[PDB]
């Protein structure tokens, strides 16, 4: 069979059964590179052995058992990357399907919050619709950012086949949630108080989640 964690549903804990399967397979090759290093060990523990009794076929045994040993890592090494590749790929297409759901019902709840308005004031809930709807794009910036973070540690090249993208994308959330305040517009009873409560809303709650740095770039 195949790890539980590809054949979920609710994809509502998508981080808890992640970082779950993460830890069974980071644990699993755990225990190959324990084994391997242990082998190294027991085969190493020969050569000085048999270091001044066989100089000659001792010698033959280190060249050889090394090529087995180099081979044998980077063939782990593969493995573990393909697999950890596999993953994720995974989980960042739930994480994106998931906040974009998000999103989408955000929405949906402040579409209504409005025409819900027309009739009568609907002030309140207008706002915490809308401050759930930026809460939700904001956080598909800061995860996005953040794999940009971690594929910048990982593969500086990997990493650069993606800034264009990553670029394209805090860009049009920036256009959604502008769009999505535009429609104030014509609620000048509801714009003129709502809108700069839901702005500084926005800069308060990114400047929480997704901050700047100044460690490195
Ligand atoms: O898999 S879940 O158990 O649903 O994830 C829960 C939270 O896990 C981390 O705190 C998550 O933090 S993270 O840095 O690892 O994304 C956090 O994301 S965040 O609130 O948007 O910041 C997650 O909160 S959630 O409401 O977005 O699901």
């Amino acid at each position: 069979s195949q790890d539980p964690y590809f054949k979920i549903a609710n994809w509502t804990n998508e981080h808890d059964d992640f970082k779950k399967a993460e830890m069974r397979m980071d644990e699993k090759h755990r225990k190959k590179v324990d084994k391997v290093m242990k082998e190294w060990g027991d085969l190493e523990t020969r050569y000085n052995e048999q270091k001044a009794k066989d100089p000659k076929g001792a010698e033959k045994f280190k060249s050889q058992m090394n090529a087995r040993f180099q081979k044998t890592v980077s063939s782990l090494e593969e493995e573990h990357k393909r697999m950890r590749k596999e993953i994720e790929a995974v989980h960042e297409e739930r994480v994106q399907a998931m906040l974009n759901e998000k999103k989408r019902d955000a929405t949906h709840d402040y579409r209504q919050a409005l025409a819900t308005h027309v009739n009568k004031p609907n002030k309140h809930s207008v706002l915490q619709s809308l401050k759930a709807y930026i809460r939700a794009e904001e956080k598909d910036r800061m995860h996005t950012l953040n794999r940009y973070r971690h594929l910048l540690k990982a593969d500086s090249k990997e990493a650069a086949a993606y800034k264009p993208t990553v670029i394209h994308r805090l860009r049009y959330i920036d256009l959604r949630i502008n769009g999505t305040l535009a429609m104030l517009r014509d609620f000048p009873d509801l714009e003129k108080y709502v809108r700069p409560i839901a702005v500084t809303y926005w800069k308060d709650y990114r400047d929480e989640v997704s901050p700047d740095i100044s460690v490195e770039d």
